[PDB]
């Protein structure tokens, strides 16, 4: 078995960016968002957006924001903790399965390499135990087209699914994903499509009227 990614303060974050969260609005945020070293001013958010917390490194941003440097500094050193280990893991139990495109295909536990982009054009199933992880490692961008929806099976939980990527995430409009985004850039989200796990960029996070909801 294949061991937890560990989000250490991060895991208590839905959103967390260094550069900031823009939003069409309405979007529905259900857990804490963040952004550091940035300033707060950079969270597009309305405070009837997010149920949970919003946190600034500084007294600028939404009207209920909280300021609090050390927890988000410490937050993101996490999230770049968890980047690193998550890319270092070694061994691959597969390397570039379906060329880079896999629709339909049905995923079972392990650590997944692809040395280009990833492509997720049509539904997929992530299917194993309640207590199984996955590991996806992305050297370029990863893309899900509008519509397409990861589903789970077996008792697999979006908790222990970890996507780790290079370059850019673009989730296509209605579309829905399941687990943890460790972005090295961004990850952007188009009209209406959801997501349940946290969204972690290095650089931003884009949202147009998403659903966003923290595994349990």
């Amino acid at each position: 078995t294949l061991d937890l990614v560990n989000l250490g303060v991060a895991a208590n974050f839905a959103i967390l960016s260094k550069t900031g969260i823009t939003d069409v609005y309405k979007s529905a945020i259900t857990g804490d968002v963040g952004a550091s070293p940035i300033t707060g001013a950079a969270i597009l958010l309305k405070c009837d957006e997010v149920t949970g917390t919003i946190f600034s490194v500084d007294a600028a941003g939404p009207a209920c924001k909280i300021t609090d440097a050390s927890r988000l500094t410490t937050a993101v050193g996490d999230m770049q903790i968890a980047y690193d280990n998550a890319a270092g893991r070694l061994n691959p139990d597969f390397l570039n399965l379906g060329a880079g495109t896999i629709g339909g295909k049905t995923l079972t536990p392990g650590l997944y390499k692809w040395t280009s982009t990833l492509n997720i054009p049509t539904d997929i199933t992530i299917s194993g135990s309640s207590t199984d992880v996955w590991i996806f490692q992305v050297a370029g961008n990863l893309n899900m087209s509008s519509a397409v929806r990861i589903t789970l099976a077996g008792g697999a939980q979006a908790k222990n699914i970890f996507w780790q990527t290079a370059g850019a995430v673009t989730l296509g409009s209605t579309s829905h994903f399941e687990g943890n985004i460790l972005s090295q850039t961004g990850i952007n989200m188009k009209t209406a499509a959801s997501i349940n796990g946290r969204m972690m960029a290095q650089t931003a996070v884009t949202l147009q009227m998403n659903t966003v909801t923290i595994p349990q």
